[PDB]
């Protein structure tokens, strides 16, 4: 068995890629990513400017999932957009590009330069509104009037199909008022449900510490902490946006994790804290943990089964 | 070696509580709270009128914690105010009682008639705030303007000290405004974080199936996945209102779970999935599992450690 989805006028080997900051910050990340067997890649969401991000250390995992308070860092957008027109191989899988302008005229600014590559590469753009790390810069999508307005000075400065990656939500009323926000938009092709949950906080109780440096310890959330809302996120949105794509990542492990993910109505699955522990290698154990649970269940495509998660009576 | 508090007017043994829904519906169930270890309980959230919640199953378990959508069910509020004026041994532990309105009128008629029983038998209301399982009801903590009018109308109403059951928070702006909403009101003296994490979505992967009924298999979480998000709100609380107390819920299965709590900023402990599964015999666990960390640390007293998370540099 194999498989084949063609979504967003691409074809992908397999519905799986890194989640945006993980194993893909660097040209070397970049190429690892890219020899790997994923069905496409993102990159590591850029500002206009290279940044820093914040003090070390930023990152942590544990075994139900991780922690993170990266911040800014990245190469700046210079240098993804060099990385899509000039160095990626587009014939060995699609390319996502990730920008998270801190304000909505930075982002304007990125996707009128990504636009020429897009119409003649093909990249995809992956707007970030959800990072919860950066002090002073909540999470966009949050702010319900401050997602639209954002939404709509990108559409008209990119003009092309576009994507957003969204942070998680609790409240059957915002994924209402959210869902509908993005349905204003025909340009947003895609919804990737979810981003970390944000401003967690591990405590190490032998050093009675707190264990990354920004925010007083305060960081956002991966792994097997989130999967029951990550599910939840991809289901609500794919119920409420008939229109459009919903790509799913969080709490992905297994190919188990991905059947279900792809139940709740993910198209794309993507691996983020799995993907930092593991390694690339990842991508061959979940095709095949995922091709072994469709065999047992006599499913020869994700198509049939995508979003037919059973409710009770 | 003291697990000891007196707050709030009150002598506790040990700072475990159960968790309000948990083990705290019938007189069975409170009596049985009663002679527990535990040092005090809280009663079921209660409307003014009895109910029988959503149709079964509502709560399921798994080795990572719960999914609830339990939804309205209690004996009625008569029944509550009964338990508090005419039932309850005083002499054994203090108690809590949890009201749950659906409206800011209902909670305002209870209120008023616990008010008097109140200030006779000192039991203490914990407002509840954060349900996350009321169709057309969303969590009214999540509505900043609306939890001001509740607390206005509430503290108006009923004159004397109390307590609300907050849902978690995702957002530094949101914990920086729900704390502020919060301090505009001196009769709040308790806050309890957290409420489950709401909306979450559960699925068994042989048959394909969300595993609770009502809602399309949404619920709210606890247990394990939620545990960096409880430490995450009892901490921001803790430093965003320096003249209250903060109790902590989430995540608590361990003596270690409830170190942790304590550091980040608990006085009161309260224990929900870990008591569901394990009964009332995991509060002499509890109990003697913290006091093993204390002595290894050489801590006697709670106070000692109480709000003394380290952070870095
Ligand atoms: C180290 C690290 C860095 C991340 N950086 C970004 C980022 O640049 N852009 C973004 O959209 N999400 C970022 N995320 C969030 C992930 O893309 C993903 O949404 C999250 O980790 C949840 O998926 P998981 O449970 O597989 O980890 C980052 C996550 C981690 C762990
Ligand atoms: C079966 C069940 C019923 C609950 N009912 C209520 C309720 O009536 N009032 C309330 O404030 N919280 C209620 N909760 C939430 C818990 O009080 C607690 O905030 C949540 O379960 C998180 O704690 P935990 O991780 O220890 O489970 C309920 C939780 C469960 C599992
Ligand atoms: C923040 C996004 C950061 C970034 C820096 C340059 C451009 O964007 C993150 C995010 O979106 N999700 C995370 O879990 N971690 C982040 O730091
Ligand atoms: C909802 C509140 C239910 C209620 C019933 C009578 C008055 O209020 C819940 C809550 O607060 N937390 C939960 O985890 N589950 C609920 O169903
Ligand atoms: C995310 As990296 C460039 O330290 O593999
Ligand atoms: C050495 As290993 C845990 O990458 O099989």
């Amino acid at each position: 068995m194999c498989l084949k989805l063609n979504l967003l006028d691409h074809v992908f080997a397999n519905p799986f890629m890194n989640a945006a900051g993980v194993l893909c910050s660097t040209e070397e990340d970049l190429r690892c990513m890219t020899a790997s067997s994923s069905g496409a890649l993102v990159s590591k969401s850029c500002t206009s400017a290279p940044r820093d991000g914040n003090p070390e250390p930023r990152y942590m995992a544990f075994p139900l999932g991780s922690i993170n308070s990266m911040g800014l860092p990245n190469l700046g957008f210079d240098f993804y957009l060099k990385y899509a027109s000039d160095l990626h191989d587009y014939s060995k899988k699609p390319l996502f590009l990730s920008i998270s302008g801190l304000s909505v005229e930075e982002n304007v600014a990125m996707v009128r330069r990504l636009a020429p590559v897009a119409q003649e590469k093909g990249v995809l753009l992956e707007l970030n509104l959800s990072c919860p790390n950066v002090p002073g810069k909540p999470q966009v999508a949050y702010d319900f009037e401050a997602m639209r307005t954002y939404l709509q000075q990108v559409s008209l400065a990119y003009g092309l199909p576009f994507g957003v990656k969204m942070p998680p939500y609790f409240d059957i009323a915002h994924f209402d008022t959210a869902a509908a926000v993005l349905n204003e938009f025909p340009l947003v092709k895609f919804v990737t449900c979810v981003n970390s949950v944000g401003n967690g906080l591990v405590i190490d109780a032998e050093s009675e510490s707190v264990v990354i440096k920004p925010k007083q310890g305060f960081g956002g959330l991966g792994g097997k902490y989130i999967l029951p809302t990550a599910l939840a996120n991809v289901n609500a949105f794919y119920r409420r946006c008939p229109d459009k794509l919903v790509f799913g990542c969080g709490g992905v492990y297994s190919g188990e994790d991905a059947f279900l993910h792809i139940l709740a109505g993910a198209s794309m699955v993507q691996v983020g804290t799995a993907l930092q522990e593991e390694g690339p290698g990842i991508f061959t154990r979940l095709e095949d943990e995922l091709l072994e649970i469709m065999a047992r269940k006599g499913y020869r495509t994700l198509e049939e089964f995508r979003g037919r998660v059973k409710t009770i009576e």
